[PDB]
């Protein structure tokens, strides 16, 4: 019930929102159906248009009109944001010469620079450049600011996730907003666009930007409109509550366009019809920018220009069928669309099977736009599985396409020519990125980055502490002229064990063999040396990864390669190695093809052992520092230690053997030489967090040696590639993946050709950041290159995307 018998009479957007019954008189209400009766008449204002004319300057004030051009209206903060420019002689903001902004120009009773976030729904990054003849205002601030040449946004690239992600800088996994239609099974809720459950404050985590800000004193603005309020009166309030005495006045601020994704969704991103929501935009954005002149604000308030995600051509003939597939198409729900989500449809059939669904989806047509996955194997970049709102099967939609459930689906619900929601690192769902303010730099173009990192930098804007999240904060500090943060690195938690020589051979009873008894002060000597580190400085190239946790390792140092060895886990937890331009790989030799060597520094208790592999049937091993790549003949011993060995499903072992022996040398080729480090990632719980002892699902059958759930590798390599790896002396350059650690190549669907043909589209597939691992191992990586910890901060946030020029 609403009472909408009480009025609006100098209520009009107000900041604190009323409880029912009262009626409300906020930029919300018309969504609540309860706005005061008189809400339209005195809030929604319309006579006479929003601009001022000629024959309007020093009017007397007609306080029916929508906004005025009489002379008192700069005092009462509600003239036409062209009044000046029509009455009294004044340019247009973008007609004005870009100036820097050393300092903030602000009037007095300022405290802090404000911040103005002007969101745009499906604006696609390449409208910078595609629509910069029709966007002056947007031109202007993108020249004369900081602007990155694109966004990148979160998966799934929908509208609601992604604007929750940019107030909170969290996943949606952890933010709870997972679609923009979601069940809820502990609830047993549904989420839906239209309706009144997506209001409730239990789907909505984490803590976003206007919480923040109001929990430690700083004043927020509304950041939501209903629809129907028109964007000329979204920009009016916005500029009225400017003008609010200093105390009651707002420091962060909102504005929110519908455009260009309503538009998008009818025409397909570039249909001829897109040019005018593009030019609609502009004149927005010109008439905040005229209105902040007015007020003498265009040099003190922080702006960010930023979208939620792009926009691909989608047409109702591309769309895939799940009845095409499923003989038991009435035993499910599909969530549909650019992504797909699967459960049963009741949780009283027990005849519901995932396995079979799953197999029936798999590489069943040549040609098919979609590929399955339990959620957990999903690309881990996507983080994309820990919550209960988002279905253990998934369908990962090819671009251009759409699923759905049965073909009535599509014709009973071709309307559209544009949609989003694909895979995050995908051209079109790329979005865009301008800064233009005080505390911002002067025209800077910064490298693409994620929207999940934004949030601390408004935060630092408005200095606010951020609520823990997702960003790496630092990562953004090249952004920025002033209020940069300056993060410490973390302190190590444990200090490894430095182990000599210290068992005889014979004190192993591991099952292994080695063909290792054929035979020096010359050569001797030497080989003590490396066993000592003392070529550590060429495979160790960024210092040692610190440990952030409690644990108990060992540094073992090799000729060719460097390792942390966990006496926990049986294994190494990184391994570390750098290839030259000129290195050259070799075979394995006939007479080493199954050796295993016991590791005389590691005692037998904290080593892996032969028999177990020989026994576990379905799993075997590889080695982390690949036996390809040996030094030396004698140099190749070393990387057959049991110290080195890790268990790999035979299919996954094809994988990691073609980029051992093919790849890495390509790479080393390409880049002038590359450092690589390699190691086991658990992540049973599929958190995006490593796994302690107590988390582990698979052991090698009979032992206690744990199977990693992926292999990572992080390879490393001077950004100018005319000095090689080893001898580096500016920015470094990096990729790096996290391959699921899997018993069959199903993911693959032309796995049964050669490695050649498949391996590398895979491992594209599940690039990564050096951050990502991270969060996966515990790890602290680049402790000790000669840059400063923004710039490494920053690229450890780096993704190579394998996609062609934006
Ligand atoms: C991205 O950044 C984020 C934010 O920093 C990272 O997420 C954090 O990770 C932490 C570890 O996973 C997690 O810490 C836990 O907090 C528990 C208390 O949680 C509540 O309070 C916080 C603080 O206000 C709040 O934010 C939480 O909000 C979550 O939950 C509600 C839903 O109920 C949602 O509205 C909201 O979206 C959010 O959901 C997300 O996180 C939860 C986990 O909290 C998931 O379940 C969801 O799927 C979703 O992703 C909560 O309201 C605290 O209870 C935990 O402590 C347990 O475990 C430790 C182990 O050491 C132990 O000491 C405790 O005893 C306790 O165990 C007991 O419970 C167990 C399980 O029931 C049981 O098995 C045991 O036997 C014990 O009885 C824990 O400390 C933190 O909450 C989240 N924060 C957020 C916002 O998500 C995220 O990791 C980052 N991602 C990456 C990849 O880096
Ligand atoms: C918390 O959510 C936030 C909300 C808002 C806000 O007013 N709205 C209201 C709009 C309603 N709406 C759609 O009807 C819609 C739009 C595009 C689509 N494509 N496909 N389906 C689609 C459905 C999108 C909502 C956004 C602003 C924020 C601004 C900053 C941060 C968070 C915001
Ligand atoms: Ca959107
Ligand atoms: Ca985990
Ligand atoms: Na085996
Ligand atoms: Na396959
Ligand atoms: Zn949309």
């Amino acid at each position: 019930w609403t009472a909408t018998s009480g009025s609006c009479k100098g209520r009009c957007f107000e900041l604190q929102e009323v409880g029912p019954p009262d009626c409300r008189c906020d930029n919300l209400c018309k969504s609540y159906s309860s706005c005061c009766h008189d809400f339209d008449e005195l809030c929604l204002k319309t006579a006479r248009g929003w601009e001022c004319t000629k024959d309007r300057c020093g009017e007397v004030r007609n306080e029916e009109n929508a906004c005025h051009c009489s002379e008192d209206c700069l005092s009462r903060g509600d003239c036409c944001t062209n009044y000046q420019v029509v009455c009294k002689g004044e340019s247009h903001w973008v007609d004005d010469d870009c100036e820097e902004i050393k300092v903030p120009e602000c009037p007095a009773g300022f405290v802090r620079p404000p911040l103005i976030i002007f969101s745009v729904d499906g604006f696609r990054a390449s409208y910078m450049k595609k629509g910069s003849k029709v966007m002056p205002n947007i031109e202007k601030l993108r020249s004369c600011g900081t602007h990155a040449p694109y966004m990148r946004p979160v998966y799934p690239t929908k509208t609601f996730p992604n604007l929750y992600t940019l107030a909170t800088g969290l996943y949606p996994e952890s933010h709870g907003i997972v679609g923009n239609s979601m069940y809820d099974p502990v609830f047993d809720a549904s989420f839906h666009l239209r309706g009144r459950e997506k209001f409730n404050h239990r789907w909505w985590g984490g803590q976003p930007l206007w919480i923040t800000a109001t929990k430690q004193g700083v004043r927020a603005g509304t950041f939501f409109w209903s629809v129907s309020i028109p964007h000329e009166r979204r920009i009016l309030t916005i500029l009225q509550w400017l003008s609010l005495p200093d105390n009651e006045r707002p420091s962060v601020y909102a504005f929110y366009s519908e455009q260009p994704d309503f538009s998008g969704h009818k025409y397909g991103p570039f249909g001829p019809e897109m040019t005018n929501p593009l030019r609609e935009i502009d004149k927005t954005v010109g008439q905040l920018m005229d209105g902040l002149k007015q007020l003498r604000l265009h040099r003190c308030v922080n702006v960010i220009f930023v979208g939620d995600h792009g926009m691909e051509d989608v047409t109702c003939d591309r769309t895939e069928f799940l009845s095409n597939y499923l003989t038991n198409v009435d035993d499910i729900t599909l969530v549909p669309g650019t992504l797909g989500r699967i459960r049963a449809k009741s949780i009283n059939n027990s005849k519901y099977d995932p396995k079979t669904i799953i197999a029936a989806l798999t590489c069943k047509k040549p040609d098919q736009h979609f590929k399955p996955y339990m959620k957990q194997h999903l690309p881990k970049r996507l983080h994309y599985a820990n919550n209960r709102r988002i279905e253990d099967i998934h369908l990962l939609v090819d671009r251009r396409w759409h699923v759905a459930r049965k073909p009535l689906d599509v014709y009973k619900k071709c309307f559209f020519q544009g949609d989003h929601g694909f895979d995050n690192k995908v051209n079109s769902m790329q979005t865009v990125f301008v800064g233009y303010g005080p505390t911002f730099k002067y025209r800077t173009k910064v490298p693409p980055f994620e929207n999940i990192e934004l949030y601390n930098v408004m935060c630092d804007l408005l200095g606010l502490k951020p609520a823990p999240n997702n960003g790496t904060h630092g990562s953004l500090n090249h952004l920025l002229r002033t209020n940069t943060f300056r993060p410490t690195m973390p302190d190590e938690v444990s200090r490894p064990n430095y182990p000599g020589i210290m068992y005889l051979q014979s004190e192993f009873d591991l099952g292994c063999t080695c063909d290792d008894k054929v035979e020096n002060k010359l050569e001797e000597l030497n080989k003590r040396l490396h066993t000592k580190g003392s070529t550590k400085e060429r495979h160790l190239l960024y210092g040692r990864p610190a440990v952030l946790y409690r644990t108990s390792y060992d540094i073992l140092y090799h000729t060719d390669f460097e390792s942390g060895y966990s006496e926990i886990f049986l294994m190494p937890l990184w391994t570390s190695y750098t290839i030259s331009k000129q290195a050259e790989v070799s075979s394995i030799p006939e007479h080493l093809t199954n050796c295993v060597r016991p590791d005389v520094r590691v005692s037998p208790g904290f080593s892996q052992n032969c028999l177990a592999y020989k026994n576990d049937k379905q799993m075997s091993y590889g080695f982390l520092f690949p036996p390809y790549l040996s030094s030396s003949p004698e140099a190749k011993y070393d990387a057959f230690l049991v110290t080195n060995m890790v268990p790999m499903y035979p299919a996954f072992k094809r994988v990691w053997a073609y980029f051992q022996r093919v790849l890495v040398k390509k790479y080393a080729s390409e880049r002038n030489g590359v450092n690589v480090i390699s190691g086991p990632i658990f992540d049973y719980n599929y958190d995006g967090l490593r796994d302690t002892e107590d988390e582990i699902k698979q052991y090698v059958e009979g032992s206690s040696i744990p199977v990693p759930t992926h292999y990572y590798s992080i390879i490393t390599s001077c950004l100018d590639f005319t000095q090689p790896a080893d001898k580096c002396d500016g920015p470094l350059s990096v990729s790096s993946f996290i391959l699921p650690h899997r018993p069959d190549n199903d993911e693959s669907c032309n796995s049964s050709e050669d490695e050649s043909k498949w391996v590398e589209e895979l491992m594209k597939m599940h690039t990564a950041r050096v951050r990502d691992i991270e969060h996966l191992t515990g790890l602290d990586f680049y402790r000790k290159t000669s840059r400063s910890y923004s710039e490494i901060l920053t690229l450890k946030t780096y993704l190579h995307t394998y996609e062609s020029e934006i």
